């Protein structure tokens, strides 16, 4: 007699995927109020961060600007490398020599792509990421496998992005020291449509973890966060840190210039496999777009850790450790619009909503 | 082999959370008419209101005229806290000198707070409201304990919010008269957003009862209440009263005055977690809006209890102890679509819808 | 360890309850065309119809033209209970002397309705429907029951309305003719919002079913029906006749004024809880609102027959009774957006859609 | 006791359908790159397709210039059969005239069809495609059987359309060269609707599979496609190709001439079941429209390709018949929401979305 789905093969459909909007963190015993919560987490097995939250490698995201920024607000960005390897290098270098800020670049895979880590490295970048649509890729492996045995000691070296188990799994034997997970949840992303491939974030994070965690390698969540408890939940199904691009690209540090359409303000915000990005043969798994403008990123992150540190009052965590141990409460549709405010037209301006 | 959603952990994803919308009362054998139900309840152990409604202790819904209304009503007001000691305590008097009504009032948790509870106390207050985000707090739950042995032969003690048996359990041990239960279901609202922290409503009050109910202690269910209908759920679901914050800030009472834009009535409703209530370092938890006039409280509680009475007539419950023995079915998004009216442009203005 | 939607109670939420929209028929062995259907069905255990509908007893729908349309159609229709009883009474004999057609009329409870009954029956009525919200109530039983030991040999007796198994049972028990279900689908009905009960249409139909039919009771699908495909899902669920409200409010037979708002067409159409109706302390369960034109009653029906005979065709039922063996699909909010038609701007009119 | 759905039989809601909406491919360990991903793939048992891609018979998609265009493209193209025989076998002319490119029509059941069908074999088609509303009845299969009896050696026949596994097994007894799937799941389909009738595409698709494969005869998803993605979905559940009709028919090589409404370019595309094709007693399952206009067909295959090429290379697919071994990741509202760009404005146009 059949799957319930359909055919007679119960491994076909192999799971059932959520995302943050399906769940919520449950409130536990607490002696812990939002003041007194430690927000430091690992972003890689030897970096650990004071607030747990990464940029983007978008080029309407990350620059030298928001690399430094970034840093000081006690987290870290990740330059972009849609430009020469001569400038990207100089961007850690522009980083570095304002007061020994930490630093990471994306590089993609293969000769030139070597030789862009390889000046990457000279420039003292702290972390590399290697920034790819499938880390579970045979090329992938390999080059995340080869940064490490030869620089390694120098620098840490991160792979993405994967949404599987046994990826992030394939990530840790070659080497990573720490493992980006989300295949499609990007705001900006169309991967899950022009592919129809992909994973939903918080499932993804959790198979992710139930490989990376046994080895002690740092989840890097990346993509599909929209809101400061998003981040709070990415960490609670076990992620350390956070990747945001499009909650950091309405900022002044980001670069691109203000827009001023309807007297209005936006920003420039774009998929790096958006067509406009790329530059008719190609395939774009990204779209190129706009959000509002947000003012400085020091209030943004402000906001974002404030969030995070009263789900983590709500919660009993004083650390993120013990915050990757609370639980979940899956919702329907109709818990979402009541975890939104409902039934009210809203008229004044909420620096957090 | 993984749990569904991910992970090897079964106990990731605690429950399966379900909100008003989620489920409809079972009609069942009756021997009741909507005009022989009775509609009284406690409120705490030692109180039982005619009607078992309160109003939200917020700074656009009760203050001396609107908890004068409710519990002339047969219903009861809590008298909000964002004013001075002095004035909180003197609109306690004003309410005790229109006829010996009765009255609560909110209080934090602190010396401040201790403070403002022995003023309230003074004054004649019958309930206080310990007046939380996180019930589950240590804080929380001593300031619960010391209202309880200092007072306590004096007035009663309730403490909230909670959204957990466990939280319930913990509010029952530290002596509360009543619990309340509600983290983030609030229409003004957004501590599922900011936190990503809370439990769908209807869950929420079953797992209280879960705990209450054994203890004689009763529930009060607190936001996330828009129609008459949710309120006879959430008494099915077990809570003894149920508390009202955009239900009734439309009307006359509710202090604030009559907005008139676009030749239409509205009232100012906010969140005490917005901006402008607690009034840049804040992180708020709710947003500050705008409601539709309702006009009279009187004629807004009528339909109210008229609503529920239907429902007891639906289910067969002659009071509000049988009514919380009713069952539920589960329903899909379309089976809410079904449930309002459909299919058709309402061309009248109805009173309850 | 506690039930996955709260509480320690398994049967608190008792069951899963789907509408129309949640499910599809599924196709099977078909040696039935369209054309070669037998849409023939029993409206009670005595009156078989040529063709399964039934107009609603409502003051926008059913009167003596309505009536002895539908007739002539092979379908019945229920004379609206909100008008004097001499009238009413009246166009029974409107109907009766068009031919022997057949007709129904509906009736409250109490001694009035008794009175109102009597003339009905001497006008010749060929079934009394009792007509009411809840027909578990004591009352509505008593009256079925005493309907059908005085007149009963002369008339057919219809009881309702229900949406669980125990109060068809019960309706049984008390001698109906046939069962009508529906608490709360209707399109202009606001119970399940004002009083928060009812249950969702092919599970409420699925369970007066598993009373009725061990009893060869017919049952009567009331409320919900918006396409012909849901006629189908009704009937295969195993209701014997659908009736109709909002399908049939639109049409030229249909009593009220054409309304003329943009250069439009409309036709007034309210639930008979709606306060228009009724005629401040009455609380409605319906709304008063407006519907498009649809044309002649006998067009409309031609297309919801021809809609049900593809059905039959379909699921290989050369009758009804072979229809209401189909089996199901369930579906989720996905595949209800790919069961309409979709990314398409429709230009033309559609007869059926 | 009850099933949970309602009623005591546990078959009546046979199983739970799933939509191309409802699911995404799970990346696996891939040495595939989108460039070397082999896409052929079996149309029906002869005949491979080197784009596993076929237009639909419709009279706004497929004449003899989408049927040249398309083999051009390594695809096919069906003629519709909404036009004289003699027209129908002469555009079968013209497409064999362009250089022993494939090409397929439709006929539909009897004497009429038989004739048709024996002029199109004459006039050398390839591929002939029975082309009904439900391949389940009996004149359908018999219709199947004796074509391919007779012609059978000259020339592949293909049935359908099916949306179960015992639809699929008849068809393949009947003597079928392929069985092409899709009961409603069309664009411009109102089948769902109109009879109530039909099945999600997913689970249609492998349940059909089930029935086709171990008889080795290839599987035609048909309709419901809006994107690349869906593609890879459809051929991963078990389907060897894919036919599209309102992807092809905004293109320049589809039947009708361009539309300029608002300055904006628009192509007509309409069911075949739509009044409009048909040409008051018809009752139709479809609808008449409008799609946005693409540009030539050449460079929307190359997108459609190229996010099949990407689906390859994320799931580790060299070919199409290893990409029919890919897992699936059930969603939810929400991860759909998340799957699609989401929280920008899209700001440029995107080739592939
Ligand atoms: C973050 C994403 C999705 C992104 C970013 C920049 C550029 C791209 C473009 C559009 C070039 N798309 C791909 O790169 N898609 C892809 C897919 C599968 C594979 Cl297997 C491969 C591949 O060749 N790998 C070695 C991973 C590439 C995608
Ligand atoms: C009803 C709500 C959500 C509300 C009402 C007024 C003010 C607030 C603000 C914005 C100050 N937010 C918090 O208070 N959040 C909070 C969270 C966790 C915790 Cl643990 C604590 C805490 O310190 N407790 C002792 C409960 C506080 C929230
Ligand atoms: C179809 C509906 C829902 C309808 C139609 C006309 C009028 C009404 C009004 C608004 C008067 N509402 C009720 O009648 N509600 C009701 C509820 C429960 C009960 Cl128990 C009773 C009752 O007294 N019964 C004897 C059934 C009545 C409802
Ligand atoms: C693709 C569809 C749905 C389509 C295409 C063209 C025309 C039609 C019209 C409107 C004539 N509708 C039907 O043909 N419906 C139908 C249903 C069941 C059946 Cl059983 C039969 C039937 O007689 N068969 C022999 C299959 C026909 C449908
Ligand atoms: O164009 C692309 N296609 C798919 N994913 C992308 C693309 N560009 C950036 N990303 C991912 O999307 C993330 C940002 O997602 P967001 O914060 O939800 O906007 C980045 O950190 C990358 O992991
Ligand atoms: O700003 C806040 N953040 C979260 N909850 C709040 C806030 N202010 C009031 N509440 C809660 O929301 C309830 C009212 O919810 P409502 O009736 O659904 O509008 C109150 O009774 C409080 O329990
Ligand atoms: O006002 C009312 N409240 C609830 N149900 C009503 C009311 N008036 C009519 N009905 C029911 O709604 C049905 C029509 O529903 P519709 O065809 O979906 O519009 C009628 O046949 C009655 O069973
Ligand atoms: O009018 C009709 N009713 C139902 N299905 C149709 C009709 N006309 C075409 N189809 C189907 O719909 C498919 C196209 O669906 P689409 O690509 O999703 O627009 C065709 O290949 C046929 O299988």
């Amino acid at each position: 007699d059949p799957v319930p789905t359909g055919g007679d093969d119960p491994h076909k459909v192999a799971m059932l995927g959520l995302t943050f909007d399906d769940v919520l963190l449950l409130p536990a015993a607490s002696d812990v109020v939002p003041a007194t919560a430690d927000t430091s987490s690992q972003l890689t097995k030897k970096i650990r961060l004071k607030v747990p939250l990464v940029s983007s490698a978008m080029d309407t995201v990350t620059e030298s600007r928001m690399a430094i920024a970034m840093a000081r607000a006690g987290g870290m960005g990740v330059l972009h490398r849609n430009l020469p390897v001569a400038e990207q290098a100089g961007q850690v270098e522009m980083v570095k020599r304002s007061g020994g800020l930490l630093v990471g670049a994306a590089v993609g895979v293969g000769g030139d792509a070597w030789v862009r880590a390889m000046m990457l490295v000279d420039a003292g970048v702290d972390v590399l990421v290697v920034d790819t649509a499938h880390a579970h890729n045979r090329l992938v492996l390999d080059m995340v496998g080869k940064l490490k045995s030869e620089v390694g000691d120098r620098v840490e070296v991160v792979g993405g992005n994967v949404a599987t188990r046994s990826a992030a799994a394939a990530l840790v034997d070659a080497g990573a020291d720490a493992v980006k997970v989300g295949v499609g949840p990007g705001s900006i992303c169309t991967t899950r449509v022009v592919a129809g491939v992909g994973a939903p974030q918080i499932t993804a994070i959790l198979e992710a973890v139930a490989a990376c965690r046994p080895a002690g390698v740092p989840v890097i969540a990346d993509g599909g966060l929209q809101y400061s408890g998003d981040i709070a939940k990415a960490l609670a199904a076990g992620a350390s840190t956070a990747m945001l691009g499009s909650l950091l690209a309405g900022t002044a540090e980001a670069p691109g210039e203000l827009i001023f359409v309807n007297g209005k303000q936006y920003k420039s915000y774009r998929g790096m496999g958006s067509l406009g990005a790329m530059r008719d043969k190609l395939v774009p798994e990204g779209i190129e777009g706009r959000v509002p403008f947000r003012g400085p990123l020091s209030s943004v992150i402000h906001q974002l850790t404030g969030g995070l540190r009263a789900a983590m009052g709500y919660t009993g965590s004083p650390t993120i450790e013990v915050l990757q141990q609370a639980q979940f409460v899956r919702i329907t549709p109709a818990g979402l619009k009541e975890s939104h405010p409902h039934d009210v037209a809203m008229t004044v301006e909420a620096p957090n909503y």
